């Protein structure tokens, strides 16, 4: 019974720099992750999923941006933009860090390592191949026409401070703040109908 | 002019199951770590230390808990519990974990790995032999008669948002939530003081 939006509107909205949140399908007790491109995350915008989600932040990739810097080849790999940061973990460093990953400019060395912020390697083919949020992230992001990079994390239940958000809050929270919730199920229904 | 703290409200708030927030020193630029000892994690503590924080929560250990392990032997490494946990992000999951690693009867075949805790290994002597924030966790936990093994995470600027909290700041959060605000270079004086 759950409401859920369309693919149109996540990708327009993706494609605008907002974020949408992704979980797998309409069962009730799905975690969602709140997703945006990389090359759109701002200050603002990290310290938004940063206030709302585990802190945990990752960074789905094609695999041809991890091979071009050196991550991930086909333990957990973290990075720091190596410039134009602090500490690393604010806010706005790990949107510096969001920004340099999706930079198709960016090189191993513009990036140190360990870091603050966790790239993911997506399957080539997205969520047609795997149905993961790494997926449905790189997907998001392409359909969008941006660069294969997203940011994800999950959203924490604030009804049940132990626990992350299940499908009827994620829906509350996304009208609250204006976004969009789509299932995974949905997306690979949309590709496939789409070429 | 920042009030501190001291040394002994400190141990006896981490000995009692409290947080406490520790700084370098007197600096007003310091970013601080809320602090409480790892075997003291509840669901609870933990959401509060996610509401407030980056979420790239850390567990600052004794070098023999990590030799008992099989981690970070004298990329990053993380853990989650194998058993009594989902999918291992949420504040009980990380409270579980976080429990696990400070329990002396843990092994390495109790945690699954990767994960989505960030263990740390201490240096052996504690803030007298490197005045670092992950030693001054492990240190308070000693202090207070716990098992030598601490949960981390940097305090979110309220004010700035793109910014992590600077001292003056820090000073505001600990009155409010009632919580001690200390120095590394306070520990390290008591610790010389007091052999
Ligand atoms: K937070
Ligand atoms: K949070």
């Amino acid at each position: 019974m759950t409401r859920l939006d369309s693919v149109e509107r996540a990708v327009a909205d993706i494609a605008a720099g907002k974020a949408v949140i992704v979980i797998d399908d309409e069962d009730r007790e799905n975690e969602g992750d709140l997703i945006f491109a990389a090359e759109k995350a701002t200050p603002e915008m990290v310290a938004f999923m940063v206030r709302y989600t585990s802190g945990y932040l990752c960074v789905p990739l094609d695999g041809a941006i991890c091979d071009r810097l050196g991550l991930l080849p086909m333990y957990t790999v973290t990075v720091d933009a190596r410039n134009g940061i602090g500490t690393g973990i604010s806010a706005s460093d790990r949107a510096t860090t969001m920004r340099l990953l999706a930079d198709p400019t960016s090189v191993a060395d513009d990036f140190t390592r360990p870091g603050h912020v966790v790239p993911l390697r997506a399957k080539d083919g997205g969520v047609l191949r795997r149905p993961g949020h790494t997926e449905a992230a790189v997907d998001l992001a392409r359909m969008a026409g941006l660069q294969p990079a997203g940011a994800i994390c999950e959203i924490v239940s604030q009804k049940d401070e132990g626990s992350m958000a299940h499908t009827d809050e994620l829906r509350v929270f996304a009208d609250e703040h204006g976004l969009a919730l789509i299932t995974i199920a949905d997306l690979i229904e949309w590709r496939r109908k789409h070429e």
